Parts: structure tokens; sequence; C-alpha cells
């Protein structure tokens, strides 16, 4: 189960850093141009790694020397460099990551080619046995929602995803549970988001002088109990933005042992000390700190990841 | 623009039926086995049509006789029958449809292969010049959401999509407008959904005893005015479930000329007369009636589409 998988890695590497892998078009251009100019140093390092032989889509193209890809198969150049950029980031930073979070939006805008990269990326992480999150923030009626669950948990074999339950909590019956296989899956529900204008609905809406993000949080756990997730070492957790300090603390108390996923530090202006302190828990896999572009876009991603790794671990010593 | 495109087609065919194309795994097997038993009747009908030549992905596979697909390229069988089922439905029913709405969820569960089909489906509809909707209910921060706008409006060339703005209205700045291209796009935001438990947040949440779906509706239009969509013949509309009769009438009243997209009739228990009467508008493209499984799962989709077509047009007569 996901809680067992999270806990074991946390003991292995003693952090709660969640590394975000959201590659955009310029990241792929820059990666392709740097490798071309520096003798494809990082791609040749990728082709030495163990588990690249265990990806299921277009291994024939992925494993051939880069000199060939330019001159030979011009069609598949983008696929090749897109996939190798993701492998490069994973190879460079994974020792520091408790989990990896891939945002689906970044892998769909080119058509099927990016979903092939997404599949290989999740295949890669599964073989490294690193916990994964798919940031897809899915939402629909029950019958439709089943398709997301197949994609996320059967096809990609992801450990968790993000969910927007604004249309109704019952959708989690067809996300976090599969009656036909008697299987249970973990999800993070959107509670407090880092949009600058997120207060308009999450705070300025109310029931019984309770703000909406609290009502939504409590609905999420009531469904978790009904689905019996925790007994099967799965959970429904919360996405709480790094800047929402008051709510972060409001959540951690009164939901003492809930799992929190927090984005916002780095590219979106943050206070790492204050975010991690308000969300803190002994089992600090319950307070995941997502860092994306601050690592993916840094010229030395290994060094950027280590920096946040050491920063987080220093704060935890309290 | 999408308002001009909707209005021009509505005059041509005089309906507001929105046919939903949400093919599931059983639909693709059932199609494959009926074609296998019936001499590939419908697939051969698909390959005679003009515009199948205007699909962009693996057209070499789509256009070959089905006889070959079984014996030779078996890896590509599923792609072939999935894609041809969609063409079959579109060919059989497009004559009755003001718009087609494709729900993204049904095209992702097998991996990339279904996105190839989604691309070909939108290519096909674009070339028949039938207005399109992608039901993706997208939602994220501004930087991420721009990727959806590229997928929906550049890659698929859709005319509109669905949006969930619960994380914040400002995401519509990076969905319905592209500053670098000075282009504008249309969207439908979720107001009232057909989930049986949809009241719990859309209704039981409020500010100053205005219900959440009302505040969300008005935030959506304030953003439409700020972006100047209606001046560029685009709009931001509302998704209002067919069963939400009271709310339907509240929206059509206090948002008189807004565009409504209503699903729920057919597979999910509906009263078509009452839904369309509460939502009615002279320019009745402003009240799109989605029918999905009631057409796609019916053994004769053409006649089922005609059934709802004639049904809708009769109701539109009594509202004058
Ligand atoms: O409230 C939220 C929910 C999700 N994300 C996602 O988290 C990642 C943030 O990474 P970064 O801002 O560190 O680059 C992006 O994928 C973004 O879509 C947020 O930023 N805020
Ligand atoms: O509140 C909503 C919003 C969207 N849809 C979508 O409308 C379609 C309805 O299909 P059907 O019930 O006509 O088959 C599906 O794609 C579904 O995801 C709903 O049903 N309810």
């Amino acid at each position: 189960g996901f809680k067992v998988k999270l806990e074991k890695r946390r003991n292995a590497i003693n952090t709660c850093l969640c590394i975000g892998l959201d590659p955009d078009e310029k990241d792929i251009e820059n990666f392709m141009k740097n490798e071309k100019e520096n003798n494809y140093n990082n791609i040749k390092k990728n082709l030495k790694e163990k588990y690249i032989n265990n990806v299921s889509i277009k291994k024939d193209i992925l494993l051939k020397a880069p000199d060939n890809i330019i001159r030979e198969e011009k069609s598949e150049e983008f696929f090749y460099f897109f996939n190798h950029f993701c492998f490069y980031i994973i190879n460079e930073t994974n020792k520091y990551a408790l989990t990896f979070k891939m945002n689906f939006a970044f892998y769909i805008p080119y058509g099927s080619v990016g979903i092939d990269v997404l599949k290989n990326v999740f295949d890669y992480l599964y073989e490294l046995n690193i916990p994964t999150i798919l940031d897809m923030k899915i939402n629909d009626i029950g019958n439709t929602v089943k398709n997301y669950r197949k994609f996320i948990f059967e096809y990609l074999k992801s450990d968790s995803c993000t969910v927007n339950i604004y249309m109704g909590t019952n959708m989690l019956k067809d996300i976090c549970y599969d009656e036909e296989k008697n299987k249970y899956y973990s999800a993070f529900v959107l509670v407090k988001t880092t949009n600058p204008d997120s207060a308009i609905f999450q705070k300025n809406l109310s029931l019984d002088n309770k703000q909406a993000y609290v009502i939504m949080a409590q609905e999420a756990l009531n469904m978790s109990s009904y689905l019996n997730l925790e007994q099967n070492n799965e959970f429904i957790g919360f996405v709480v933005g790094a800047n929402s300090y008051d709510e972060m603390n409001y959540i951690r108390t009164y939901f003492p042992n809930c799992y929190i996923l927090s984005p916002g530090i780095g590219a979106q202006n943050g206070d790492l000390h204050k975010t991690l302190t308000n969300g803190y828990h002994k089992s600090y896999e319950k307070i995941l700190i997502n860092i994306g572009r601050a690592i993916t876009k840094n010229p030395y991603p290994q060094k950027a990841a280590q920096m946040y790794y050491d920063q987080i671990n220093a704060i935890l010593k309290q």
C-alpha cells in the first residue's frame, strides 16, 4: 500500500521533498540544444542507467545513440529529447526525493507523443520504486471518473493522484476504490490552492461559519472512512498551498494524522520554514513539500535538489 | 468565432441538440464484433465519405480495408476499431447535431492510442465544420493551465471546452485568451453538475445566502466581460445539469443571454420538456442539450438521434 511505501522511503532517505517534473517546451528546446553542443553528455549518462532498458514504449528509439536521432529518424526527435530530459532530471535528483509528482497538463499539449513520455516516466519511477503522484486534479461523474482511475492506477501504475471534489465527494468511490478488483488507491483532494485568487471560493464560501476548504477537507475524510482506505494502507489527503499558513496550521490540528501535499515554494514565492513548521508531523511523509521549476529549470538540478533537501532536513530537526 | 459558428449552424439545421461522443471499452468491442459478423458494413461506409482523408494521425492504417487489419497489423486493431466507431457515430448522427461534445476521460484510459483517436475525431469534425466541445473540466494555476489551452485550442482546434474554476476564476485568463497570439476562445464553466451529491458544495455552500453556484456563475461572467470575449465572438458559458430545474430557471432569468450547456437527459433520468423550457432562449444555441449514451449505446444511433432531434424541435415550437 501507499502508506507503507511512503514510510519505508522516508526511513531510507529521511526527507519529505516531493520533486516536481513539469517539463515545458522551452525545457525541451534548451535540453536538446545543450546536449547537441556538449557532445550529449547527459543522454550518454542516461543510456548507462539500469532501468532505461525496462521502459515499454519506443525502447528501440530511446536507446540509440543521439547522433543518429538527428540525422536518421527526424520524426521522433522531440519524443527522444522529451523523454531523455525527464530521465536526466530523475537520474540527477532522485536520491533526494521522497516522491515525484508529474503534472498531467505538461504531457498532453503535443498529442499522444507526450503521453508516451508520461508512461515511460512512470515506468522508470516504478522500477526505481520511488513513490509517484499524478497531478491531474480529475473530476467528473462516477461513470466517467472510472476512466481516470484506469489511466492513473492501472496504466501508469501511479501511487496517487490529485482530485477536485467540487462536483461532489462521491466521485472518490470510483477513484480510490475498484469494486471489481477489490483494490484501494490513494488521492489528494484540493483544499487550499496557490492561485492568487483562490480565496474567492475556498474561503469566501461558508456553511455554519465554516469556510469551504474546511468543509471540503472534512467531506474528504468522511469518504475515506466509508471506503476503508486506511485499513488497506491507502488514504485521502489534502493539497494545501505553501502560502496558506493559517489554514496549514488549521488543517494539521483537528486533522492530526492527515497527509498533506503542499506546492508553492520556489517558482511561486514561498517561506520554506513557515510552511513546513505549520504542516509538520513526526511521520513527515504526511507533509510533502513540492519543488518543481526551482529544480527543473535550474542549470544544475542535482545541486538545486540537494539545497532544498538540506534545507528541509534542517527544519525538521525541531 | 464560436458565437458566429453556433448561430450559422443553428439556422442551417434548426436544433440545439448536442450529441455526446463518449465511447467506452464495451462500445469498441461490440462495434468490432458486429463488424466482424456483418462483412464490415459500417467501416466500409466510413471509408467512402469525403472527409476521412482529412484526419492527420496514422491515416495509412485507418484507410486500409478491415480484412487486412485482422490478419496483419493486429497491434493496431484496437486503434482502428476505436477510430472507426467514432466515425460511424458521427456519420450516422451529425445531420441532427448542432454540436458534438467529446469527454476527454474516455480517450485517455488506454494511453496515447486514444489521444490519437481524439485528434482524428476533432480533425474529422473540424473538416465537416461542426462545432465542437471538449469536456475536460480543466483546472490548475495559470502557468500550468496554458498547456491545456494549447492542447484544446491549438492541437485539437476545438471551439470550446469545460472548465472547473473552483481553484480561482483567473485561470480563465490563460484559457479563453492567448496574449501572444491575440486570440480568444470559448469555455463552459461548471455551475451545477448532475452528480447525485452535487448539492453538497454547489448548494450547501453560500456567501450572504447566495448559493455557491450563483457566485461561481457571476464570477465567470465578470471574467468574460474583463476579457472582452463577446466582442471577439467568443463567450464563457455555464454547465447546468438537466435535473436542476430551479437553478436552470434562475440562471436563464438573471443571466438572460448566457450560453448554457445541459447534460443529464437520457442515460441519467431526465424530463426533456421541462429542462429545455426552463432554459429556453430565442437563439436556442444558448441552451445546448447533451445526449450521450442514449444515442451512442442505442442499436440504431441515427434514429435515436432523430428521435431526440424531433423531440427537441417540437418543444422549441411551444415556447413561442
Ligand atoms: O494548488 C496548486 C495545485 C497544484 N499545483 C501544481 O504544482 C506544481 C508546482 O510546481 P512549481 O510551481 O514548483 O514549478 C505545478 O505542476 C502546479 O500545476 C500548484 O502549483 N498549486
Ligand atoms: O455535470 C455534468 C457535467 C458533465 N457531464 C458529462 O456529460 C456527458 C453525459 O453523458 P450521457 O449521460 O448523456 O451519456 C458525460 O460525458 C459526462 O462526463 C455530466 O454528465 N454531468
